[PDB]
Parts: C-alpha cells; structure tokens; sequence
C-alpha cells in the first residue's frame, strides 16, 4: 500500500504514498499492463466538489475551518438549485495548477507553479474566443521569452453549448493530399485542413501554411480565424555546419500549445483550455521532422550528408536524426526562442520528483512518455522506475468535434 | 474479452485473446500502473493444476489433445505427484517447454527465433565439475566460431528448496569488477560485487579492465565452486570504428557470446534455478548500454573529448553524437570479425513481423513496451510507434534473488 520507486543509476529509493489518493482507473490490472496503450449529476458532482474544495483548503492551512465549511456549504447550496456550481477565481487557479502537476505524461512540470491562468468565462462567441486566444498568444510568445499560459473557457452545462477549439494546437501546419498521391505538409492534419476547407478555408496549398483556428462557442456551430502572422513567431532551421540544410527550407513555430483538452477541476468540465509551454528540441526535430507519418525527412537529409543508406547497420538514420536535432536547438537559440534539450529537460524532471517524493509524496509519471524519443538511456528518466496513476484535478482527452458535432 | 493494440505509423489493429490465458499477476492494479518497475518449496495441492494445464498445452500442440497418449500422460503424473511430490518432465515437454518460456518473454526482442533454440538436457548432472563441463560446451556449441546459435542448458529441477542447483554467475561470460581504494572502478563497475565474492572463493584477479570472470557453481545445494572458462573458448572482439583510426586506441573489446546464467525457468511447475540461454547481441545492449551507462564502462566522455565535440554545452548534443559513433563501432567490429550480431533497426523490424505471425497464428503476443524499445533512437524504430500488451504466460522465465544472500554455507 505504501510503494517504493528505485532509481537504477543511483540506488536512490523514493516512497509514494499519494497514489492513495488516486480516484481514477489507468486501464491496467492485474492480469495485464496497459501502460503502452495511447487511449486506455447532482449526486455525482457533490462529492467531487468536495474532494476538489477539501484540498484547495487544506492546500492554504485552512483545513476545517469556518470559510471551509461556508464554502462546502454554499457549493452545496449551488448544486441543488442549479445542477452545476462556479469556481472563485483563487480555485480556479488553483485547479489549473494542479492540473498540470498532476499530468503524468508531461516532462516540463517542475514549472507547474508558474502558470499564467487567463479567466476567460465570461466569453460569449467566437470572435470572443479569438480575441482571447490571440492575447494568449501574444502573451505566452513573448517576442521568444515564452512564458507558461492557459487560457479557460465557460465549462460544460448540458454538453449542447459546449466551447471547443476543434485545431489540436493553437498552431500548426495544412496537410493536403495530391493526385501524385503523396502528401503536402504536415501528413497530420490532412483531415483538419479539408474541414478548413469544407468551411470555407482558401488554402494557399504549400509546406507550411499555418492553419486557421476554427472556433465553436456555445455549441454553436464554429466559426474560422486567421492568427495575425505578426503573432505568429517562426524559425528557420539551417545546421551550424552544413550549409546545404537552409536549402531543405525548413522552419518551426516557437509556440507549442495544446488546444483539444478537457480540464477537469472539482467535477465541473471545462472543454476548451488552450494551454502552451515551450518546446523540449526532440518534440520537434524527432517527432515532426522524422516520424514516418510526419514530415520524414530522413532519407533527403541522409543524403546531403552521402551516407551509407545501403545497410541500416551504418545506423545512417542515426547519424542523421543527431544532427537534424543539433539544427534545432542551434536554429531556436540563434533566434532567441526559448527551447529546451532533453538532456536538461529530464535531469529538471528527476529534481522535480524529487521534490514532489518530499514535500507531496508521490509524483504521477508515465515513463513511456516522459523518456525522450531519443539517447533513451543516457538521460537519466530511462533509469527512474515510475508509477503512473490519475490524480485529479487533470487534463484529459476527449473526442474530435467533428465527429461530435449536431450541425 | 478481444483487446485492440494499434500501430499509429501504419494504423494496424491487431486483437488479443491470448491474454485470457494469463494466471499471474502483473503488478499493475486499476488504481496503478507499474509499468516501468524493473522487479515489481511448493505442495502436492497446488502441483497438480500446473502440471495439468501444461500438458494439456503440450498435447494440443502437438495435434492430440484429448488423446490416449495424453490421457495417459496425465495420469502417469497424477500418479507419480502424488506418491512422489513432484515429477518427471519427457524430453519432448522440457524441450517445448523451454521454447515456449522464450517465446512467452514479454522482454525479450529477439523471440521472432524461438522455435529455433537447442536445449541441453543436463538433469542427470550432479555435481559442480558436471555443471563447468556442460557449460563450456554448451559456449562451445553456441559460439560456433562466430556464427552463433540460441542455445539453453537444463540442470535439475528444485526439489525441497535445499538442494538448488544455481550459476552465482548473473551471465556465463562477463568482466571483473573492481572497487578501488580512490573510489573509482576499474573494469565492469557492475560485477564488482560478484568479483568481491569470487576473489574471496580464492580466484585470483589479474585485475584488469577486461578480465573474464570464473564460472562460480552450485549443485545440489552444496557451496558453490570456481572453475575458469577455457579462454580459447572465449569468442572476444576487439573494437575500432570505420573511420576513426584512435578509436582502437581506447583498448576496447567485448565478448560476443551473451548468455543469461541466473534466471528461474518454470515448466509445469517445476522450478528449473539453474537453466543458462544465450542468443546473440543486438548493438544497443554493448554500445549503448554496456559502454554508455553512467554506471557501467561510461566512456561518452573519453570518446567525446578524442572527437572534439563542443562539450560545454549539452545543447551541442555532444553525448548523442559520441554514442552514435560507439555504436557504429560495435557494429562495424563485429561484422568485421564475423561474429553475429544485430543492429536495433532490424531487429525492432523483425520483432513487428514476429508480433503480428503472433497475434494471426497464437491470438496475441505478451511484449514489455518499456523494455522492447531500443535505449537509443527509439522512435525512429517501428516498435516505438507499436502498442503492445505486457501479460504473464507460462512456461516463463522469472527473476530469483541472488543466490549469496539465501545460500546455507556447509563450509
Ligand atoms: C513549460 C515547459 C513545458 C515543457 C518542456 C513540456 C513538455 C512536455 C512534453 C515533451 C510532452 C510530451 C508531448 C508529446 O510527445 O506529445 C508534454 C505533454 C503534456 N503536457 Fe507539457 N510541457 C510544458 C508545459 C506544459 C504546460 C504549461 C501544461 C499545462 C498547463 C502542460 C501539460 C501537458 C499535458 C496534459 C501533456 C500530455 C499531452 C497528451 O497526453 O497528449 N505542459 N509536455
Ligand atoms: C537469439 C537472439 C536474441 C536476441 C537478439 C535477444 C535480445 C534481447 C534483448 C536486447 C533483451 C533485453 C536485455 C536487457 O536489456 O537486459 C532480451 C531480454 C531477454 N531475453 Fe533475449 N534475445 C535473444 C535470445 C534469447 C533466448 C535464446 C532466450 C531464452 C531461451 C531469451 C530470453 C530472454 C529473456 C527471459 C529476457 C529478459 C531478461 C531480463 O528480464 O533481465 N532471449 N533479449
Ligand atoms: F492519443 C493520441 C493519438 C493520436 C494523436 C495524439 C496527439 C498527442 C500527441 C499530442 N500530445 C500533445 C503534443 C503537444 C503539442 C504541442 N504542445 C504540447 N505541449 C505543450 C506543452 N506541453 C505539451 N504537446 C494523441
Ligand atoms: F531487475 C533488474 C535490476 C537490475 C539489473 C537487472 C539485470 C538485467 C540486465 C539483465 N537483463 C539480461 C541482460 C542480458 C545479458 C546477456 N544476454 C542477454 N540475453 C541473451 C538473450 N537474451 C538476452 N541478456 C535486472
Ligand atoms: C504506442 C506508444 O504508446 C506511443 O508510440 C507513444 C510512445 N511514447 C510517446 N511519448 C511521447 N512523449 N509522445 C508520444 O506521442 C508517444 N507515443
Ligand atoms: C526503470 C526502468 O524500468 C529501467 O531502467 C528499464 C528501462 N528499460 C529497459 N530496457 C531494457 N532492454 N533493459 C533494461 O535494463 C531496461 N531498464
Ligand atoms: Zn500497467
């Protein structure tokens, strides 16, 4: 019941004793292990109002006391009149914090105390929404000093006036199809960009076209909105050594954000919580440049470089994905963007756990994400045994709205 | 109850029964996932249900399940549990069951070739000079000059407890370790240990950086003896790098025979303590992992410096840049020397092919993800991309603690 974590390279042996306060279920169980698996009322919302105003209070020293009480009181109060309740600015705030603290799968959470929480329920439309994820934007880019943002929307009432952001990121390249049957830009969002277009998107059919926000406010039907290309903060990527890599005419956005999650803070719903942070170099030059089903541009590069691509014993798609990383750091620090390596990034997430293991308890961390997807076992999260568990408040998956959508 | 695991590379859906099958526990609960813990005497009673299911396992296998033969199998082991505790594995069940241990390892990436595995039958051996002898030549057999073959070697079962057969050695081929007085290691940092209570069995230590370790035996539960592996039968590689002529210079070499000497394998439940296998090295477990380790040979550095890399900052990606070239080496060494090994990305490559035959011809494949995936570019190999179902099939083989911590010294 009390669980010890052992760290390989260390022998430091940490104990948890917060999975106890574990409510939600992780897919696992006894007989089989799920851990690599990508997607494992009145009545009801009571006792989660609770559990969520029980530990805001007790995180402020103010357990049992009378405010606590008056507060549990006229929640309760809410609930039975209104069939939902309102969170003071202090829990939400609070409850977005922790929210990140708690999302396991999220290597930057050593920041989590520093998030900038951007109230936005009293928005009404989508122009609404725009201007408010615009300022978020402008804010979290900070002329490249990214600063950590969220920015939270009205909550779920009867689910038909639902707010959602239907991008999966506030930005991201157009992917279209070709009669040559191959791909233009990012692979990844072929199918969002057809609903831009079916919307009515005049697409400018090229690599790296940044993809308009299609905003749904009040579960009406959404609406789209170019981000001023001034807001818009972008990098060049060219090798500090290989002069030809400029010629792959390559570049990335700064701002990483994360707009299709569903924040859930003391049982109230809050469907559109754009939130961002900044760039650990792997997510980028690993993910979107090599990935197989992403830009995959292992075999143009490994080419400029005259490698051996006759045998996959060269490790040529190794030699490669090394210094197409190099070229993204180097690319984002010559600009003066904030990124982080995944050297530093991890070696941050052990202090982090550390720090949670001492004055928390515990630390929820899935190992499958939190280890890069590259050199693995030279950072030091590949020998940190983990325990993974959801602890709420938390972000959460939900489905894409289109296949949702009552039009 | 069907489970889905999908590639999100090539959108395959693959569909697991096989999990059914699933007895043991993973560690894992509803409440949490211990997915990436390393480690998270038996009675008549419980015998005879292990003993049934394995041989009803067998006999379907071989097309005769339900058959005389089969019938009369089971109550041959009825007969003799009952009477005498235990039993008596054929040479066809030890056979299938060793194969089926490795082919039910959630663990290992190398299972697209375990019907392919020779199985010594040691279990009429009875002492420690019978244990030395069937493992030089069970490394003679596997090393094959280079050309290495998957073999495993089975001395006696468990009995009481009391009479354990058990290699103290964690691989059958290995370096010395040594602590110095400075607090520095010189050799393998992770044997020192072991060379510590080898040297105290009376081995004497030419203390160098790559000394290979005497064999240390225990048979029937006796005190474990020492015994030196002939060196002659001791396949090495020198490494060097292609085009890098100092790499050679940094005196490198391992071993080319890989070989697990300390696990449990249970068939049937029986309890084999002493079953050594071996197969052949993927790259990443010498050039990343033996070389790289901060806790083992830890070399980035040295490499480093001799590639002039920009090591002031780790945003120079000095380290992934230095452990690129040592893999390359190890492989390149190899090769060169004619000793068999495998490069992550075929191996990875394969190991898909093998896990879907799985899912088609056996409803499933048990694979540990935190393990299958190579601990270098990770997701430039398709297993990274793969979702995989970790679960506990019998025949196994399982983790035991090390025998110097519960051995009874006679003297
Ligand atoms: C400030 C620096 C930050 C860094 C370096 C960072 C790093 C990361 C990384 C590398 C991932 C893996 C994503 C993937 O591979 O798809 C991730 C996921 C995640 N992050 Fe962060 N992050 C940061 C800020 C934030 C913030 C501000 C929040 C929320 C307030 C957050 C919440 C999450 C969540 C919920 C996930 C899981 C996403 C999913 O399941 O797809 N992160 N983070
Ligand atoms: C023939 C080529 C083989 C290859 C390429 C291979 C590859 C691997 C690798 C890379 C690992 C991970 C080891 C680690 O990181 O500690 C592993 C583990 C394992 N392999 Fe193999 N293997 C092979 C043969 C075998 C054989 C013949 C057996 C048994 C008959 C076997 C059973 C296992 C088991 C039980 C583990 C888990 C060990 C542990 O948990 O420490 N493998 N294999
Ligand atoms: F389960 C899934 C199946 C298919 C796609 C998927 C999308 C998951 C990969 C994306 N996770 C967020 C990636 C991302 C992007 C931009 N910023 C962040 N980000 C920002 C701060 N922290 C993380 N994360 C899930
Ligand atoms: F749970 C643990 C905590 C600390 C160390 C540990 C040892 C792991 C490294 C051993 N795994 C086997 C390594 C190995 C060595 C040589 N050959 C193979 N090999 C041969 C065939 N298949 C694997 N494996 C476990
Ligand atoms: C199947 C497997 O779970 C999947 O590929 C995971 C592996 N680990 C990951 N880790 C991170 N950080 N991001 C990812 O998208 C994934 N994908
Ligand atoms: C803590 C973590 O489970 C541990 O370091 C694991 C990670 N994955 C591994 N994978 C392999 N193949 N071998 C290992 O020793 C490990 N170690
Ligand atoms: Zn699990």
């Amino acid at each position: 019941r009390f669980l010890k974590v052992k760290n390989w390279e260390t022998d430091v042996v940490l104990t948890d004793t917060l999975h106890l306060k574990s409510t939600l279920e992780t897919g696992c169980t006894e007989h089989i292990c799920m851990g690599s698996i990508m997607l494992p009322t009145k009545d009801q919302l009571f006792p989660l109002a609770k559990e969520f105003l029980d530990q805001y209070y007790s995180s402020i020293k103010r357990f049992g006391s009378k405010a606590h009480m008056d507060r549990l009181e006229e929640v309760n109060k809410e609930i039975e009149s209104t069939s939902t309740y309102q969170l003071k600015d202090t829990e939400l705030i609070y409850g977005a914090k922790h929210a990140w603290r708690n999302a396991s799968r999220c290597v930057g959470r050593i920041q989590w105390s520093k998030l900038q929480v951007f109230d936005a329920r009293d928005c009404t439309t989508a122009h609404g929404m725009f201007n408010y994820i615009c300022n978020h934007v402008k804010y979290a880019t900070n002329k490249g000093n990214l600063r950590s943002a969220i920015t939270i929307f009205p909550q779920r009432t009867d689910g038909k006036h639902d707010f959602r952001v239907w991008n999966s990121q506030l930005i991201r390249y157009a992917g279209y199809k070709q009669p040559d049957g191959s791909t233009l830009g990012d692979p990844a969002n072929v199918q969002f960009t057809e609903i831009c277009i079916q919307q009515g998107w005049k697409a400018p059919r090229g690599r790296f076209d940044v993809l308009p926000l299609l905003l749904q406010a009040n579960g009406n039907d959404p609406e789209l909105f170019q981000i001023p290309p001034e807001l818009v903060l972008e990098v060049p990527i060219r090798h500090p050594k290989f002069d030809w890599f400029k010629d792959l005419g390559l570049k990335w956005y700064g701002l990483p954000a994360v707009s299709n999650m569903l924040l859930e803070i003391g049982g109230l719903e809050f469907s559109a919580c754009p939130f961002s942070g900044w760039y650990m170099g792997t997510e980028i030059g690993v993910r979107d440049y090599c990935d197989n089903s992403r830009y995959n541009i292992l075999e143009e590069v490994a080419k400029k470089m005259d490698l051996d691509m006759r045998k996959t014993s060269s490790l040529w798609k190794d030699q490669a994905l090394v210094e197409i990383n190099i070229a993204v750091l180097y690319s984002f620090q010559s600009d003066k963007v904030t990124i982080v390596d995944h050297h530093s990034a991890t070696e941050s997430f052990i202090k982090h756990m550390e720090n949670e293991y001492r004055c928390r308890g515990g630390c929820p961390a899935d190992w499958v994400w939190i280890v890069p997807p590259m050199s693995g076992s030279i950072t030091p999260v590949f020998h940190q045994e983990m325990l993974n568990y959801r602890l709420t408040p938390s972000f959460e998956y939900q489905p894409d709205p289109w296949n949702t959508h009552v039009w």
